[PDB]
């Protein structure tokens, strides 16, 4: 129900840091170019306890699909083999990734008519705002 505001198809329109999350990471010169240019979007359902996250790229197209608070594997759009866990902390979806003993933790939430993802890895955060389609 706290999901509801998350749900519908979301467009990128503007990226801040996200080069120096992508090196920190540890994606490449030449993936971080190519990655770089792209414009994902982002599509959020929920079937019943479900949730799930599509995303539309010219770089790569990705799926997760979901439950609150219940680990799952996913491989991320730059290859990442990860473990996942996405809860609720208030109305923010908290999603924590973790391989090779690291972690990056994303945030998606509600602003205005923005959906605004804050991207955080070491001391290293990218803002990633996603207006509606
Ligand atoms: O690309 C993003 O805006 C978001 C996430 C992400 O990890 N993206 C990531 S992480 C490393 C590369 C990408 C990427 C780059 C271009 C297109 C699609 C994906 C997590 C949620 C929002």
């Amino acid at each position: 129900h706290m999901c509801d505001a998350f749900v519908g198809t979301w467009k990128l329109v503007s990226s801040e840091n996200f080069d120096d999350y992508m090196k920190e990471v540890g994606v490449g010169f030449a993936t971080r170019k190519v990655a770089g240019m792209a414009k994902p979007n982002m599509i959020i359902s929920v079937n019943g306890d479900v949730i799930t996250i599509k995303s539309e790229s010219t770089f790569k197209n990705t799926e997760i699909s979901f439950i609150l608070g219940q680990e799952f594997d996913e491989v991320t759009a730059d290859d990442r083999k990860v473990k996942s866990t996405i809860t609720l902390d208030g109305g923010v979806l908290v999603h924590v990734q973790k391989w090779d003993g690291k972690s990056t933790t994303i945030k998606r939430k509600r602003e205005d008519d923005k959906l605004v993802v804050e991207c955080v890895m070491k001391g290293v955060t990218s803002t990633r705002v996603y207006e509606r389609a």
